[PDB]
């Protein structure tokens, strides 16, 4: 999942 770089 983007938008996050963890997630």
């Amino acid at each position: 999942c983007r938008x996050t770089p963890v997630c």
